[PDB]
This record gives structure tokens, sequence and C-alpha cells, in this order.
């Protein structure tokens, strides 16, 4: 039972990073190219668009694969320079834990579960309230999801494997 | 006879990801700044593309290659790890053949046998109903009908070999 | 004399595939966007250009590529799973010529043997006939007499071989 | 203690390549496109944005890393050749310490803590003052916070490890 | 004598080609779109582009590049299927030759020495004679000198090791 | 005293080629879109910018850089064929002194020490005298310092040795 | 009593004229200027404001205020030409009140009771439906209304007097 | 009988004049600023509004009512000065009746009997055929056919007068 | 005393005439060209002018004008017919008295005391709130404040004249 | 027969000014706001419209139809102050003749018989030859032929005259 | 002496009037149509214009020019109501004689000696400080100067008159 | 010989009263309209035009028209007031002749004999020098020549009475 643990646990990481590098940078790339507010005050795109969106998804999902994958380089290299090991390993299980769950809520906290089609914008140079437009909408939606359940997937699979070594 | 299935059957493979990846990028490159409504209305542009073409067809075929050949993966994983077999070869192999199916079913759902050249639109802000033009629709529909072929072969194929083994 | 048509079939093979491959995907690169009618329709151009190029050079060029080099990848993935071989020598020949040989008829049947500089439209939404313009005719006139002379004597020399082994 | 240091001062340098190299060169590509001031004046653009950013962070953070790995390939080069090195080490370490101060200390006087979102600009041939409007201040604002904190870590690590050499 | 010849072959081979891929793709992208004509007809500055520069000098040199190292791909398949070697040996150097002098003489007949700033224009549509301008013209007038340099010294070695065979 | 030159020489070299190839190719992108002129006459723009700047900075440095390490091409290829050299060494020491200084006093005569942010224009079709504006003149200034400082530390280095030597 | 009524009689004729003279032309000057339609297509506007307004009110109004005193006119006529006149004066007196009645009927028949700001227009060329905007609606409105008010009050007085003769 | 055909007369002419007077230069006023076609050739709204329109009615209908009461003031001057009779009644009575007939035909055979809304063109220098779009023809039928009308009448009434005389 | 009310009645009326008729005209010829809204939607621009402005000044006051002069038309009309009259005297004088004061108290609750310069507007089809800039604002307030210190006037002196004949 | 001469002269003159004072203006409203000309060059239009229009048809009109009538003020104002008169007739009969001979002569020598459609235009700022459009040809050449016809009548007439006289 | 007085005051009002009436109202006519301020804000225009030119200059001198003339139309009222006649005349001399410095004294304060080219504008919604600039100075110049001194003068002249009578 | 002076004097003077008032107002109304200079500044245009025509032709005449018949309003006015003449007689005369003389040479040194076709400013805000084009220079250049010669025959005329006075 615990054989198979370590193979799905591997082929879940592998297809997310795999998903992420091949095809988001492409869906993202004119998000703020088309994003368009009726009005005709010089500056007031730059501000709402920057109310609307303080970090893309693109970013912090790089960033999150980038920062859940370092207890494995910590313990490689620690391998490669001796060349109480147990210890090592159930600190870096332990570690890497927290950082997921960290991570799943954080992106709870920041983005939710949808990305509407419109957006109220009332920061300064703009008059009193406006209306502003997306792009792609639904496709982000989609993205936003897969992402989530897969996260979801991962956090499952290292509770198990905590549990299972006690 | 089943000498050659498998040779034929990754050949068909290899084509379709050679053909997906060469030449499927660019010709969908432009399609939003080619797409084109007839209105004054500031992000009609924007809804009335995002409910013509919710998911783009690269995308969905992208995701549907990587999904198709998980297996191998898992029973190379699983393989490498070793370093009853028999029974994850069969496992492996209805997984494949249900997940072909099911991509298959939802392309056909999801996309038809065609890209007309015009749209009829009504959502908001666009007010009552617009008309709007699409770009490449020729070149879309003999990728749409390319591909629907190739993958009707790869059922064809894994069915053949599901049923000689047994 | 056999000895060299062998050397002169592999050499002509690499020499289409790096002309097609280096030079061709940058002259077709701007085909949509330097395309001009005299109107002042919206949908006009797209229909327009959509009727004059179903299907653009070079897709068709990396299709015939692709599709030509098939039956080595099947000999080769035999004789690796080996790892009758006169047989299968004769068949792939043969079904090289038979795909040559309608592929250059195919391309004679799509393109002809020149672009021209102007164009007549008469298609929805435009109204009547209009005058189209084209971009960079006399390259691509003298890409297609290039590509022709080059699959001419690669049919010539299969058909050469053909013979010779009886 | 003191053999974790090299472990943690190695996983930290390749993270800051990683996260320069894979993500900063797109947040700062539209720059100077998505810059705007208000007036009608040809040249105050350039003007404006050239006193507002003299040096973007991207090069300064390139030209950074680039110049705080010098020492360790004159090392290898010096051990290649060889094919007293403690005074080598001594000597690399200090000049190691020495660059990565400086640096930091450069970075606090050129950039500050902070990107605000308004910029007002009285340079020729703007006409008394103007006001400019900056494109997405929060990300690069989390940018520069975040490479600040990185840059502490490795200069608190370096002192550490000189320390304990004494 | 003649073993310096070889190197200084090789070494000028070399160099044309490195020069002529990592610089030359970058000075004429931007040839059609900074390219204007004095008028208000549409479809002016196509034909008036197209017949101020048939082909481009970076596909012409790109195809002269490719061609003139055909005889030593031969060659090298000759050798490799045999594991008269003086005959081949001749007969390639001859090839060389001719080609190399036909390809300068037909730089030279194509383009001259020197490209203008202004050029004069009558082709339909284009009302009688219009005035075009050029982009990059001093660039463009050095690449061409340095080219035909560097040609003319690859001829005069070819020539040198031909009379030194005998 | 002298083992140290050469790793300092090795060093700086490919400092200078890694600074050239990362960074400087991204400076330089937009330097014709930006440039603008006050005027009304078209052409104007492309004869002033072809009179302001003739050869790209970036064009003259990767020349420099090429032709820089062309003897010690010569060398290798020379020591491949053999397998005097005293003889060669000297030879190839003076020929990449000479060209540094030359390439050194070219740079110095063609761009000085500094780029201007305005620009006065006098060049047909333009009318009488015209003012245009230049883009990022600072970043540009730096980057020429540095260059020249490079420069002369190699340059430096060379006659060391030379006079080493003897 | 009824010495009164061909005073009022008189007043009332001569208000209409000086107000309907002095500042009706000036209400309905930019009528087709500020009409504006939500709409791409050439000739759209031409149409819709035709079908919305087919003759302008101020037209109506002047015709139907010269044809109202043509039989004062021929009284005139004749009475210069003899220098039975109690029929003469009786048809006259008929033929106002006639004339009047079918102009006021005509009047509700055609416009009705207000001028409402928005509009829905579905005529060739335009595709499907469009809505258009109308300028000043309130003070056209009131226009009508006290139109409306003198012509009632004009018609009253008359078939008084009808009835005061027998 | 024949009493009351002067003053009918006179009355007619009067009204004739004043309707043309006071209105028909106000609908008239934008005719070739609202005249529009579907194009984007210099050039083609002129000769497409010339060729459309060769005369406007306005300038036609003046030219008329001048001309048509020239013999009054012949007879007036005759008197005048003498300050058979009879002879100059008749004479000046049967050239009126010529000059309103014949202005009559070539009315009809010029105007006809309605303007449409729609033209189609094909003058240099318009390519083929375009269409073109006319402004307030609803209006400018209903001034045709009334016009006609009262021409009718007038002829009607001289010929009656011209049978009186005998 | 009551010798110079009179004569002071017919310069107050004759100076209020001449005051709107010669410069009144002119200030409000562009008061809805250059009335601009900030937005992007079109029809914004006309429901808020209607709204803000239902009936303009000057319409007003010509109306006003020529309203209060009736009651002597009546009188010099009922005298020339008789060509009781204490009795009409006094009535048109209550008649005129009730006039003046009905008109200028529906002067105060239309306009106010001053025209001010921004508005706010939330009409259909504007979205939310709006605001709109007025032109001249400073000139029509002054305007506004001698107009009702002139009605002013009349008014007090027609009170007067009233409780002077008693 | 010399008595309806005056009566004709008369007649013919007062025809000519009527029709030239109130139709004449209008036609010719727009000349200089409908030039259109091919080009982009400022300052084009303007040489070009100077140099096919240098005096306007109405300005000459005007002015002759001021100048031909100078003789018959100078005779009233002589009969005025006298309040050899056949000697200031027969002085006046002949200026009048020379004055209207050399008025046509100069009307044929300056305009001709038509205006064309199409105008060739080589003046400065133009680059060499440009193509030009002219608005209501065909009116205007009409306007010319009944001008010519009327003025030729005049001439005849006043010949009549003079040689009645003898 | 004082004879030729009244002559000259009437001489002087007459001139002044004709002055003011023929030519004035053309030099104004585009004020507002001709001011442009360098900016991109909406609004700006209107507050800068309103805040420059508060009250145009004709409008003031219609005013003036009306207002002091009321005396004379007050004595023909009296007289013709008659149809102390020397305590009218002095009374009238002394209030026009108030009139007129008082008007003078205004005109000083309102107006100054010369109207700038350039104007500087802090108001709402302008940002901070902008420059704008104004069509025809030196004419309003000239008429500003040409007004005051004949105002001057028919102050002297009344005062002059004034003292005569004592 | 002296009677036909003033009958001389009387004709010129109604003469260019006339040719003044009819047509010069038109030439003239498009002057700053159609003013255009080479530039992309704002407020050139308003300074270069502001330079080059300080004060227009049309004003300059009016006003001289109007000064140079006050002394025969004087005259009438002593007159009609007297209801030693000859002394008043000599004084207008001697005034007449004066002010002729000097308007006429104010209008050379104003003017000069030609408007030509193209100006060079060098006022602020232009930079440096800048072109100009004029609208109509053959006509005002007409104009201008028409008008000096009958000025001069005024003055001659003057001066022939007052020497034949004595």
């Amino acid at each position: 039972s615990t054989m198979i643990g370590r193979i799905l646990l591997t082929v879940v990481v592998i297809f997310r990073i795999l998903i992420v590098a091949i095809v988001g940078e492409t869906v993202y790339d004119d998000e703020q190219t088309m994003f368009v507010c009726n009005t005709l005050q010089p500056g007031c795109n730059q501000a709402c668009y920057d109310r609307a969106f303080p970090i893309s998804h693109i970013r912090y999902w790089v960033f999150q694969i980038i920062m859940v994958c370092t207890p494995s380089l910590c313990f490689i290299t620690y391998s490669v320079h001796q060349s109480g090991i147990s210890r090592f390993y159930i600190i870096q299980v332990v570690f890497r834990n927290a950082l997921e769950i960290g991570f799943l809520v954080g992106q709870y906290f920041l983005y939710g579960f949808s990305v509407p089609g419109l957006y109220e914008c009332n920061r300064y140079p703009c008059i009193k309230e406006v209306e502003c437009y997306v792009s792609r909408p639904t496709e982000k939606t989609v993205f936003l999801v897969f992402m989530f359940a897969v996260s979801g997937i991962c956090v499952v699979l290292n509770l198990a494997e905590l549990n299972h070594l006690g």
C-alpha cells in the first residue's frame, strides 16, 4: 500500500510541473494589453489593473513550485557532501508538509474560486467609480480549479505518508 | 498479426505528438487579435470572444496528449523501483482505453465537426444581438477533422489489442 | 551506378529539410498582417484572405516532409523489435514512391506555378467584387518553383531505384 | 554547525539565480511601452522615463549575480592550472564578503524600499512640472523586498563563515 | 606554404558562417515595417517594396552558405558507406570552385555595391512616379562590402589550392 | 607574478563575453521604434536616425569579440593538424596585441564618451534643421564607459605579457 | 360677444406666426449632425434617421401656416379686381374651417404627443436591430404640446364664429 | 367663370414662389457633406456624387421660376415706354404657354418621380462598381411630387385661358 | 410723479428688448458643441446635456418678451376696430401685472441664481455617475443676474402705477 | 424695330444680374474645402488649388457686372448736376461697346469652354507630378456656357444699336 | 467755439458706433475655437478659457454703447409726451458725464492696456499649472488702444461742454 | 474741365466702396483656417500666423474708407445746424488731401506690392525656424494692386481740384 504512494506522489509532481511549464505562460500573455476601462482619463487603466490583479497567478505558481522542492535539494547536497540520515528524512518530510499546507491556504485567501468578467474600480486618478472588463475569464477559472484540485491531492498524499511513518 | 500492432500504435502516437508540437501553436497565435465585431461598445469584443471560444483547441489537445501517456510513466517508475507485472500490464491497458474513449467523446461534444465563419452574440454589455467574424475558419476545420481521424485510429488499435490479449 | 543513387537521395532529402526549416518560416510570418483590401466594410479582409489562401504553403510542406519519412521509422522500429526483411524493404520502397507522387500531384493541383499580386474577391460580407493586394509575391513564386524542382528530382531518383531492384 | 552552513549557502545562491532567471525578465518587459505622462509635448515621455528609472532593476541584479561569482572561477582556474592553497581560500572569502556588502549598500542607496505609482517630472522639453504614471508598482515592490531579504541572508551566512575560520 | 592554406580556408569559412548567423538576422528584421512611400493610395507600398527588393540579402546569403558545403557532405557520406578516392577529391574541388565563382558573379549582378536611401517607383496601382524611403542604408552597405570581400578571399584561396594540386 | 596573468586574462575575456551576450541585446531592442523627431515630413525620421547612429554599438562589439579570438582558433587548428611552435606563439601574441589596440582606438574615434539626449539634424528631406530625441541615453553612457574600462584592462594585460616574454 | 372674437382670432394667428418664425428654426438646426447610432456600418445613420423622422416638424408647420391663409389672399384679390360678396365670405369661412380641422387631425396622426429619447431601427444596410439616440427630446416635446394647444384654440374660435353667423 | 381664372392663376404663382423661397434652400443644404460611399479611394466621392446629381433640383426650380415671368416684365416695360396692345397680349400668352410646357416636360425627363436611397457608381477612379447612400430621400420625393402637381395645375389654367380668348 | 413713470417703463421695456435681441443669441450659440463628458459611451453626451439644460435661457426670455406685450396689441386692435375704454385699460393693466409676476416666479423656480461649472449625471445609457463640464459659466451667471434685476424693476413700476390709479 | 431693342437690352441686363446674384454664390461655396489631391505632403493642396484656379469665376463675373454699368452712372450724375447731351450719349454708347467686347474676349482667354474633372499639378512643394480632383465640374460647365451665351447676346444688341444710330 | 463742440461730439459718437458695428464682431468670432492648451485632460480648455476671458470685449462695448445713449431717449420721450426743459437738459448732461467716466474707469480696471500671447492657468481639473496660447493678440491690442483713445476724447468734450454751460 | 472732375471723383469713390463691400469679405474668410505650418508643436500656428499678418487687409481698407469720408459728414452737420462757408470748404478739401496721402503711404509701408506663398517663422514656441504656407496668394496680390491703383487715381484727382481752386 505504501509502495504505490511514492510513485503516485512523483507522478503528480511531474504532471503539475509539466502542465504549469508548457501551457500556462501563454494564457496570461496579453493580460494587460486586452484590459480596458470605460473612461477618458489618462492613467486610470494602470491603477485599475494594478488594483484588480496585484500578483499574477503564474508568478505565484512558479514561486510555489520552486519553493516546495528545496528540501530535496538540501537532502541531495547533504548526501553528496557525506560521500543520522533518518533524522534528516523526518525533518524534510515535516517541512514539506508545512510548506504545502501554507501555500494552499495562501492561494485560497488570495484568489478564491473564480474570476469575474466585470470589475468596479475607485482608485485615483479615476473619477468616482468606473467599470472595467477582463480577458479570458472562463479559461482562468478552469485553471484555478484544476490547480486547487492537484494541490489538494498532493496534500492528502503527504499526510498519508506522514501518518504511515508515524 | 499482433506484432505489427505495437509498431503501428507507437508510430501513430509519435506522429500525433509531432504534428501537434511543430505546427499547431502558430495557427492559433492571432485568434483574439484578429477577432472583430460590428459595434461601438467597449467590452463587447471580450465577452463575445469568450462566449464563442471558451477553451482553445490547442490547450485541449496538449492536455489530452499529456494525460494519455501517464500509465506508461507509472509502469516505468514501478519497474525502476522494483529494480504480478502482468496485473499492472492489464490494468494500464484498461485505463488507457477508458481515457482515450472519454477524451474522444468529450471532443465531439465540445467542438463538433466544423468552425463557422460568422457568430451571433447576445451577451452583456452588447446591446441585443451582434454579428462577429472569425479568423482562419477553413484551416481550423481541416485541423479538427485530421485530429478526429487520428484519435479514431488510436481507439481502434487499442480495442484490437485489448481483444487480442483477452 | 546504383551506389551513388543512395548518396544523392540522402543529400537531397537533407537539403530539402534544411531549406524548409531554416528560412521558410520567416517569409510567411506577416502574411495576414500585410494583406489589405480596398473597402470600408468590417469583416471583408478576413473572408477575402481566407478565400485566397485556404492553406498556407509552409503548413503543406511541413506536413509532406513529416509524412514522407514514416516508412523509415516503421522499418527501424521493426528492426529494433526483431533485435522476410526483403519483403519489408520492397513494400516500404513502393509506399514511398506512391506517397511522393501523390503529394507532387496534389501540390500542382492546389497551387499552380505562380502567385499573382492582385486578387478579386466576391464573398459575403463584401459588397459585389473588391480588389485586394498581396505581400511578397515574387519571393513566394521563387519558393514555389524551387520546391517543385526538388520534389521532381526526388521522384526521378525513387523511380530509378525501383527500376534498378526490379 | 559549520557543516550545514555551506549547504545553506549553496542552496540560497542557486535559489536566487533561479528566481532571477526564470521570472524576472517578463515583469519588466513592457516598462517603457506602458509608461504615460499627461502632456502633448513630443519628447517628454523619453526624458521623464529616463529621469525616473536611470538603470532597470533587472540589469543591476544580473550584473551583481555575475560579479559575485568571479572568485570561484578564479579559484577553479588556478586549481586546474596547478593540475599555499589556504591563502587563496582566505583571500577569496574576504573578497566575496566585501563585494556582497558593497552591492547591498549600493542597492539600498539606489532604489530604497518601494516603487510609487505617481512621478513628478520637470526636465526639458517638458513645460514646468508634469505628472506621470507607472506600470505594475505593487509587484515591483514585492520583488524589491524579496531580493533585499535574500541578499541579507547571504551576507549573514558569509560573515558567519568568516568568523568561523578566524 | 600549402599547409597553412587549409587552415586559413577553414577559419574563413567558419568566420563567415558565424557572422551571418549571429548578427545578420536582426538588421533586416523591420525591412518592410519601416518602409514608407509618399502617397494616399492603398496597395502602393506593397508593390513598390516588392519592386525595390525582390529577394532579401539574408535569404540569398543563407542559400549560398548551405549550397557551397554540399560536396563535403557527399564526400563524407561516400566515405562512411565505403567503411579512386583521389578522383572524388579532384571532382569535389572543381565543383566547389565553380559554385563559388558562380555565386559571386550572381551577387554582383543582383545587388551591386551600395544601397541608396531613396527609390523611384512607377508600378500599378501607384499613379505615375512616387518616391519612397529606405531603412538603415549605411549598415546594409557596410554588410554588402564585407560579404563581397570575404567571398573574394575564399575564391582566391580555392584557386590557389587548385593550382597547387595541378 | 606571470602565473596569475593568464588566469586574469581568461577571466576578463569570459566576463566580457558573458556581459555582452546576456544583457546587451535587450537595451538596444527599441532603438528606432522609440526615436522621434518634431516634424510632419514623411521620411525625415529614417534619414535623421541613420545619420545619428550609422552603426549600432552592439554590432560593433559583437564583431570585435569574434575578431579578437581568431588567432587562438588558428593555433588550435594548427596543433590538431600537427597531431617551431614557439614562433606561432609569438606571432599570435603580436597579432592579438595589434588587433586589440586598433579596435580600442577605433571605438574611441567612432563613439566618444557619452550619448547626448538631443540631436540636431539637417538631412534631406527634412526642411532646414530639426530636433530629435533619443531613448535611454544614461544606460547607454554607462555601457560605453564599462566597455572602455574592460578593453583598457585587456590591453594592459596583453602588453604586460608581451614584455614578460621579451 | 362676437366683437372680441375677431380680435382674439387675429391676435392668436399673429402670435403663432411670430413664435414659429423667430425661434423654431434654431432648435432643429443640428437635428442630423447630432444624431448617432451604435454601429460600425457605413450608411446606417442615414437610413435610420430617414426612417425615424420622415418630415421635420418645422417644414410641416411652415406649410400649414402658409396654406391656412390662402382664402384671405383670394378674397383680397377679388375685392381689388372688383374695384355677392357675402357668398364669398361664407365660402371662405367654410374653407378655412375645413383646412384647419384637416391639418390638426393630420398632425395628430403624424406625430402623436411626445418625442422619445431612444429609437430602434431595422432598415438595410443595418444588421438586425440597432439603437439610436435623439437630440433635444424635451424641448421638442414642449414645442409639440404648445403648437397643439394653439391650433385647438384656433379651431374652437372658428367654429364659434361659424355658428354665430348661422 | 373667366373672372376667377386670373385670381387663381395669380394665387398659384405666388404660392409656388413662396414655397420655393422660404423652405427649399435648407433641405438641400447638406447634400454633398452627408453623401458617403463604401470605399477607400480618394476622389471617388466627388465623381460618384457628380454622376448621381448633375444639377440640383433647387437650381432648376429657381431658373424656371425666373424664366417663366419674363413676358410680364417685357409687357410692363413696353407699357412704361409707351407712357396694338392686344397683339402683345396674345403673343405673351402664347410664349408663356410654350415655356411652361417645355419646362414641365424637361423636369419629367430629367428627374422622374422618386429619389432612391441607394446608388450604383462605376466612374473613374472608382474600381469597378461601388454603392453609395443618399441623404433625406423621402422629403425630396415629397418635394418632387408637390412641384409636379403645382406645375400641372398652372399648365391647365394657362390652356383654359388660351382657349377662352380663342 | 406719475408722469415720469410711463417714460421710465417704456425706456426699460425697450432696453430689455434691445439687450436680448442684439447680444443674447451669440453667447448661447455653441452650448452643445462645447459640452463634454468624461466617458467612452455613445449617447451619454446627449442624455446628460438634455438633463442639465431642459430649456435654454434664450428661448424662455424670447417667449416671455413676446407674451408680456399681448395686451397692448389687443388694445390697439380694439381701438382700430372702434375707429368703456377705461374698463379695457384697467383690465389690461391687471393682466400685465399678473403675467409679469408669474413669469418672474417661474424664472426663479426654473433657474436659480447661478450656473455651476461642473455637472453630475446619472441617466441611461451612462454607467453609474459621470462628470461633465460647462461652457462659459461666468458670462451666463452675469446674464441671469442682469435679467432678474430688470424684471424686478419692471414689476415694481407696474405695481406703482396700479396703486396710483386705485 | 429699334423700339424693341432697348426693351430687350434692359430685360437681358436685369436677367443676367438676377441670375448671378441669387444662385451663383452658393455653387462655389465649398470650392477649396472639397478639393483633394493624392499625396501626404503638407502644403501641396494650397499650391495646386492656387495654380488650378487663380481667380474664381464668380469674382470675375461680379467685377464685370459692376464695371459695365459705370457709363450710365456717369450720365445720370451729369444730368443731375446740369439740373451737348447727344455727344455724351454717343460717347457712352461707344465706351459700353468697347468694355463689353474686351470682357468677353478676356473671359474666353481666361477660362475656355469647360471645366475638367482631373488636374495634373507640378508645383513646389509637391514632389514631381500629382493628380487632383475637382468638385462639381458639370454644373460649372453649364454655368460657363450660359454666361457666354448671354454675353454674346448683349454684344450683338449693342452692335445693332450702334449701327442704328450711325 | 461752443458751436463746433456739438458737431464734433455727434461725429465722434457716430464714428464709434459704426466702427464697433461693422468690424468688431468678426475679429472675435473664433475666440474659443482657436484657443489651445498643452494638456491631455478633458475639461481643462473650458476652465482655462473661462478664467482668462470672463467677459468678451465686444459684449462690454455693446453694453456701454447702448447704456450711454439712454438719457437722449428719455429726453425725446419727455418732449413727445409734452407735445422746466432746462432742468431736464442739465440733469441729462450730468448723468451722461457720470456714466461715461464710470465706464472708462471700469474698462481700465477690467482689461488694462494689452493682450499677452501666453497664459498660465491653475484651475481644476487642470493638474498644477499649464500654459495656453491666444489667438490674434496684436489686433486685439490695437482695438483696445483705439477704443480707449476714442472714449477719452468723448470724456474731454463732455467736460468741456459742462464747464461751458456753468 | 473742372466740371467733369467732381463727377469722376464721386464715381471713383462709389466704385471703391462697392468693390470693397460686395466681394472683399469672402476672399479673406478662411485666412487662418487654411494656414498650415510643418511642425508638431502646439501653439506654433497661432504665433506664426500672428507674426505674418498683424492686421488683415480688409480691416485696414474698411477703416480707411470710413475715415476718409468724415469731413463731408462734418460739413453736412454744420450746414444742417446753420439752417464763412468757403473757409469750411477749403479746410475740408485740405484735410481730405492730407488724409488720403497719409493712408496711401501707410499702405505702401505696411504691405508692399505682393503676397508670397511661403513664410519663414522663428517665434516662440516654435523651435528654430519653420516654413508655413499661405492660402490664395495670387488673388490677394491682384486685390492689392487694384486697390493701390484706385487710391492713386483718387489722390491725383484731389490734387487736381486743389490746384484748380488755388
